[PDB]
C-alpha cells in the first residue's frame, strides 16, 4: 500500500494474510473472508504453488509480527482457480480457498458481503504490501481510500493492455495512493449505505501509485455466479 495509513485492530475484519511455507514462510498475498470456510483472492497468487498444503491462512491479523512459528492458522483444504484464468493481465484473476476448518466469527474476523448483481464509491484498498515499487512487507496492515476510475478512463492509461468489463480500475489521476507488491489477492472494499461490499481483488498495474496508472483489480460482481457455483455443496 502506497500513501496510506496504519489500520486499527479489527478495522478490516474480512482481510487475511496468506502465507506460503516454500521455500520458507512469508506473506504471500492478501485475501477476503466471505464464508465460514471460504477465502476469496486472486488466482495469480498461486503461480507455481503445487499443494494447498504449503498455504497457511491467518485472519484477525493487524501486524505480521503476530505470526510466529507457534501461531495458529487455518489450513487450506482446496485451491479453486477460475477455469479461464491465464494471466492476471488478461482477466479471471480470481481464486477461492476452501479452509480445512470452519471459521468462528468474532469482532476481529467476519466475512464481507459480495456485491449484488443487481448493482452492475466509498472504496478502500488494504494490505501489508510495499509502500513503493521497491520496498518490503509492512508489519502493520495498511489502508487507503481510492476512487474508482471508469474503464474507458483505464484503457487510455493502458494503451498496451486490454481492460475488459471483468476488470475495474481505482487510483488517482496524480497517483500517490495505490496498492503495491504484496497487496495482491487483497480486497478493495467499498461501503454503500454503511454496508461493505467486496468490489475488487487487487490484481496488477504498472509500478505503484504512478501518475495516470490506476491499479487494476478484478471486478468481483462479474463473478458472484461463478462464486455461488463453487461455494455450493
Ligand atoms: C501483487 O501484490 C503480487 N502478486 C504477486 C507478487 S506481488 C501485485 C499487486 C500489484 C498492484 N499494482 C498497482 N495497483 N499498481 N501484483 C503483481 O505484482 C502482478 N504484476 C504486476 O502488477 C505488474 C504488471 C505489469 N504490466 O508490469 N508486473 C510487474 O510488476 N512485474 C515485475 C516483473 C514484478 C516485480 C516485483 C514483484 Br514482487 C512482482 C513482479 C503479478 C506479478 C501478476
Amino acid at each position: 500500500i502506497v500513501g496510506g495509513t496504519a489500520s486499527v485492530r479489527g478495522e478490516w475484519p474480512w482481510q487475511v494474510t496468506l502465507h506460503t511455507t516454500s521455500p520458507t514462510q512469508r506473506h504471500l498475498c492478501g485475501g477476503s473472508i466471505i464464508g465460514n470456510q471460504w477465502i476469496l483472492t486472486a488466482a495469480h497468487c498461486f503461480y507455481g504453488v503445487e499443494s494447498p498444503k504449503i498455504l497457511r491462512v491467518y485472519s484477525g491479523i493487524l501486524n505480521q509480527s503476530e505470526i510466529a512459528e507457534d501461531t495458529s492458522f487455518f489450513g487450506v483444504q482446496e485451491i479453486i482457480i477460475h477455469d479461464q484464468y491465464k494471466m492476471a493481465e488478461s482477466g479471471y484473476d480470481i481464486a477461492l480457498l476452501k479452509l480445512e476448518t470452519t471459521v468462528n466469527y468474532t469482532d476481529s474476523q467476519r466475512p464481507i458481503s459480495l456485491p449484488s448483481k443487481g448493482d452492475r464509491t466509498d472504496c478502500w484498498v488494504t494490505g501489508w504490501g510495499y509502500r513503493k515499487l521497491r520496498d518490503k512487507i509492512q508489519n502493520t496492515l495498511q489502508k487507503a481510500k481510492i476512487p474508482l476510475v471508469t474503464n474507458e478512463e483505464c484503457q487510455k492509461r493502458y494503451r498496451g493492455h486490454k481492460i475488459t468489463h471483468k476488470m475495474i480500475c481505482a487510483g488517482y489521476r496524480e497517483g500517490g495512493k495505490d496498492a503495491c507488491k504484496g497487496d495482491s489477492g487483497g480486497p478493495l472494499s467499498c461501503k454503500h449505505n454503511e454496508v461493505w461490499h467486496l468490489v475488487g481483488i487487487t490484481s496488477w498495474g504498472e509500478g505503484c501509485a504512478q501518475r495516470e496508472r490506476p491499479g487494476v483489480y478484478t471486478n468481483v460482481v462479474e463473478y458472484v455466479d461463478w462464486i455461488l457455483e463453487k461455494t455450493q455443496a
